[PDB]
């Protein structure tokens, strides 16, 4: 299922635990100074109708190398079979000024393959 | 800081936890008072903010099954937090319902969240 | 009752007619005097609303280029009319800007406003 | 180069014009199925290699029936060999305001010439 390593559209690498509990942990990544802690939540009795599987976690962009004081979440759906996927749209968003707090967050989507 | 509890307009509420390593751990009760209402709430935040006035980046998910119920959809809120005589934490927030791919186009749904302490 | 001026938050005030054909014509002056500051927009709205208590559905876009100033984006706003003595606007909003394609990811912003006539 | 007919990844089909004043004009047919189209453009674009902001709304009503909904797509044109338009979109219901909060859908849509 979720548990294992997965890959986007351009060179990003999550490699992703699924608890029993609907937990879901693991790093947002190779080099220790790109690595970043992830956690995150998912639908661990998902319908039995060909839906996918609701998912969602979130990567705080601070690791003991660097810190560009945003976070990034990533809401979206698992879909097995032939070629897994994990389709999501994300969300990062900046620490700012509340001059600058309109501009704060930008939208986005991702494709992750096992 | 973060650690509290914090409430919206709207009758949510949520206690949280803000660890020094950066984590986020609470319970989301999605209506106040209703105890078949509550979630696991799991985040991350910027545990070293700018000391330049701005504010605390942040992010967390509920998925929306407990021991009673199951809504087959997750929310991810991402913002900041805004430290003041009021304290907030302003949103933006996503929730993903699992679809058939056919129907994957109506899977997401944005909108935006203010909390206060 | 679209039709006329409206403001949001931040001080931006756009001034909209509204067609019978479901068009939206008007400029957004995203500060309030100066020539420089003015921009065309356009959009559509649902000129045959449910007559239910649910809002009208509406979206516009400005590009941000006058004869004054380019900032080479736009901005969409999608929401809906409340009607009446109190009447709003509420959206959601994207504004996207040019960049090169390995820069895209980081080119849209997104946003709520809120107008009040 | 945005001027013409458009195709997304799987069906829907329109066909706008980019005027010289920065004004996106046309139709789009989301499959009867044919519902007006405007929006905006950067008419004066960057020359760096940047694309090219744009953005048009379809609300969903034409004389043979009415979603009570709106869509905005916000994206940009990339042009030359493989002429694109990527965008991501929102798309907001008529709601009673109990039901606002579930009002608007967000997508990503490209289109293809």
């Amino acid at each position: 299922g979720i548990t294992g390593t997965w890959y986007n559209q351009l060179g990003s690498t999550f490699i992703v635990t699924a608890g029993a509990d609907g937990a879901l942990t693991g790093t947002y990544e190779g080099n220790a100074e790109s690595r970043y802690v992830l956690t995150g939540r998912y639908d661990s009795a998902p319908a039995t109708d060909g839906s996918g599987t609701a998912l969602g976690w979130t990567v705080a962009w601070k690791n003991n190398y660097r810190n560009a004081h945003s976070a990034t979440t990533w809401s979206g759906q698992y879909v097995g079979g032939a070629e897994a996927r994990i389709n999501t749209q994300w969300l990062l968003t900046s620490g700012t000024t509340e001059a600058n707090a309109w501009k704060s967050t930008l939208v986005g989507h991702d494709t992750f393959t096992k």
